[PDB]
């Protein structure tokens, strides 16, 4: 029976402890003292204190390897963030007789390298953003910028050939892709075959942090869907992918797409796909790591144009925001069509060592119309009673009532452009 | 846009507010003053105080009709309990231009009368429990013809000589031993009928359900198909509209007997919802407003339709003070339906139900569901009132429940054992 070391904390470590229990396996959690009131502590079958201090304590690869040895772990689940994309760490697990819950280290190395992941995309016919592939010839950043014809470029954002030398100095030539949606494809594999759980749309972002994530992508034509999934399946198949991974794209209004990132791990938003599709991704992920087939783990091996599930779901990230305080009242929404993934209980004082996430609220219904889903999600959020720390709950409600979200007339820059209006609107919910 | 008067309170009234909302419709809630801390007050689009007191307040038919008139309601949802089986009330709604969310009043009468419903089952070939107008010389004659098997009087006698002494404290029927409680969920649009398969509610404390399973664990398909086909006969026969449940006792070899037709939503609709991936209450409302099964998203399907994969169970968390801490479980595979929030003081005018906890998984093996259920309940933080949480845990860990080697008399027989056991979980 596996003994799974959860090399992570917070809402993901809780998540993992619940999939481990569902399998009849055992879990070993780790914690830093400033994290000790976290639900992931109590929820493990056994929790092991780290001698490190902060976020640092969870990133000490050799410390985690000591924990694993000392407590007879067989498997290491890195969750997301921390060491989930660290190929050396995966190697070191492998070396110590531990199975890393993730693809092979060579695949970690590949998808973690901008230049190798691009070249792979290019060799398979998968479009990528126009850019400088490596280094940056740099007086010429101007030359590529001149080749973009007046269109803006990201290093900072450079809009004029004149502004380049000065903006550049502040601190690698990519075309700025404007008016696009962020659409990503969930993959799974067993090392022989690959499959998919369709898509998610994570377009509503605040300085590149995702706030609202939708499965399906609203108002997406099937032809674009089947193309996105086909691209993702080609990437995964080419590396003989094992376990879970997500392939991220920017998609223009007319359905052009650009491969932007391969995340070779579980993601925060895996929850929306779970509730839309009626599937447990994390038990599947664990079983795939332990050597079962897609068919044995209960994932259908399906083509890119497979008809998507009916219904719809959205996840909202509830954040503390910044600030401090001890959590005094904390009573997340529940009941039909709502699911909440957290680590927070009453009397917790969150530590600034860790990100601002307090809870993820997933809302799901079985009809197709977006406005009805947004109304349901706003209601569920309005039932979230938090006292003692400040949150984004009003801001989430302003998002969910905004017309442009109601028609999904959105791009990845939508929110940053409208931040003052949205902050005004949020005071009606405060 | 309909405005639905919710003639009820507590968790079901919150349930119905949620379904009305999903539809883009409007709710009007009602409450007695001592119930004003309930979630169903604030969760409704508009809430109205009753001038009655406690439970009585909610049973005042004419008062409710006055609320409906004054607030321009169009539909009345009676939930379950209270006036949900009251045919006179249903008639009165219709008279006042309010659509009663449930079947026609002639069906409420029929299914509310033991002798008419027995009679219907009999005409249709559906077995009913042997039984009896009393006369002690009808009771003792029946007891004899049962050749020594026990018998119940209602509305428990083991020996002929024990009868008359026992009698006075009425009709008589065979006591059905070693049976499971299996019930079939029906839905109709008045033209056609369909089902969402079965539930098992065998674990009972003096006839009060505590754990309710969908599907019925370790049920042969042949027995499923028969149960469903019997229920579908009963419902097609009355051209049933809306939701209704047909309950049976089932022997270990698969004999079954019709025991009750509940022509309404039930408390344990929630387990079927999670197992099947269906919203029964929005269907029910749409069905009451005259859409077809098809139009409301319900497959019209035969008795032998293959059941959905996975499994689900509901546990009823009961107060059995002021609620100082209330933090229900959550996360993947759990759903909690309540009305309670921190600082509510429960009124002893209303039943002991605090929360329904529904746990759902997509594999087949029962012990793993039980384990999941137990772990969810261990996360339920309640302070200020006493609950049945530890008791519920002892149920979930018991080997007989793990093997589903149960009957409707199982818990009652083992109550001291289980009460001992529960002590380990607090």
């Amino acid at each position: 029976t596996p003994r799974v070391l959860i090399a992570n904390r917070g809402e993901v470590a809780v998540r993992i402890e619940r999939a481990v229990s569902a399998l009849g396996w055992q879990s070993v959690a780790v914690y830093a003292p400033d994290d000790a009131g976290s639900l992931h502590v109590r929820r493990a079958d056994e929790a092991v204190a780290l001698s490190g201090r902060g976020a640092a304590a969870y990133l000490d690869g050799a410390a985690l390897l000591r924990v694993a040895q000392e407590h007879a772990a067989t498997h290491v689940h890195p969750g997301y963030g921390f060491l989930s994309e660290n190929a050396d760490f995966a190697r070191a697990c492998a070396q110590a007789g531990l199975v890393f819950v993730g693809p092979d280290p060579d695949t970690l190395d590949l998808f973690g390298d901008k230049s190798r992941a691009r070249g792979l995309a290019q060799r398979l016919g998968v479009p990528v953003i126009p850019g400088t592939d490596g280094a940056t010839t740099l007086e010429e950043a101007a030359a590529f910028m001149q080749a973009q014809g007046g269109a803006p470029v990201m290093l900072r954002v450079v809009r004029q050939a004149g502004d380049l030398a000065a903006a550049f100095e502040q601190a690698y030539a990519e075309r700025l892709i404007e008016r696009a949606r962020h659409i990503e494809v969930q993959v799974a594999g067993d090392g022989q075959s690959v499959t998919h759980l369709w898509e998610r749309d994570c377009t509503v972002q605040r300085r590149h942090q995702k706030l609202l994530e939708f499965a399906p992508a609203p108002h997406l034509p099937q032809a674009v869907r089947t193309a996105l999934i086909g691209a993702a399946l080609q990437l995964a198949q080419e590396v003989k992918y094992r376990c879970l991974g997500t392939f991220e794209f920017l998609v223009t209004p007319g359905g052009d797409f650009y491969f932007i990132e391969a995340n070779p791990r579980l993601q925060v938003e895996h929850t929306v796909t779970e509730e839309w599709c009626g599937t447990d991704l994390v038990t599947a992920q664990l079983r795939l790591a332990a050597g079962e087939t897609l068919t044995a783990v209960g994932l259908a091996t399906q083509p890119a144009d497979a008809a998507p599930p009916p219904g719809q779901a959205v996840q909202a990230r509830v954040n503390m925001e910044v600030g401090g305080g001890q959590v005094q009242t904390f009573t997340p929404p529940g009941g039909p069509g709502v699911r909440v993934d957290t680590f927070v209980t009453t009397g917790l004082t969150p530590s600034p060592q860790y990100d601002a996430l307090l809870a993820k609220v997933v809302v799901h219904r079985r009809d197709a119309a977006l406005p009805g889903l947004l109304r349901q999600a706003a209601t569920a959020l309005s039932e979230f009673q938090i006292a003692g720390v400040s949150t984004n709950l009003a801001f989430l409600q302003a998002l969910l009532h905004h017309p442009d979200v109601q028609h999904y007339e959105l791009s990845t820059h939508w929110l940053d452009e409208r931040l003052p209006e949205l902050v005004t609107q949020a005071a009606e919910y405060d």
